[PDB]
């Protein structure tokens, strides 16, 4: 930058994750397992467009489909709102891919996680009151 073009020796390199401040406030974070397939699903929801999903990033390896499912929910959860991504249930995903019963154990997985991030989102939020107790 600047005309002086002579300092900077690193190259424009980011030093962050897939989150801005882990302050949470508008950053659900999500990551469930699969025993059956030994695969780690984590999932990342960015909000900030005014309450919409700015962004969303994605993270699972290990099943022989479960490594498309996060393309789709991730090219489908981007840049909308909650009530859409808190919503699509597991049931549906699984109806836009089309895979055995007995494997939809990912897609468990994939909805599992949209809610858990939004959870976990509201969760900082302060909508709590009186801690419940038994
Ligand atoms: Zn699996």
């Amino acid at each position: 930058m600047a005309y002086s073009e002579k300092v900077i020796d690193h190259y424009e390199n980011p030093r962050n994750v897939g989150s801005l401040d882990k302050k949470d406030s508008n950053v659900g974070t999500g990551m469930v397992g699969a025993p059956a397939c030994g695969d780690v699903m984590q999932l990342q929801i960015k909000v900030d467009d005014n309450g919409i999903i700015e962004d969303a990033k994605f993270k699972t390896y290990g099943c022989g489909s479960a490594i498309a499912s996060s393309s789709l929910i991730t090219e489908w959860v981007k840049g909308k709102s909650l009530e859409e991504a808190g919503a699509i249930k597991n049931s549906q995903i699984a109806e836009e891919l089309e895979l055995p019963p007995v494997k939809v154990h990912c897609s468990i997985l994939a909805e599992d996680a949209i809610k858990a991030a939004i959870a976990d989102y509201k969760a900082k939020q302060g909508l709590e009151h009186h801690h419940h107790h038994h």
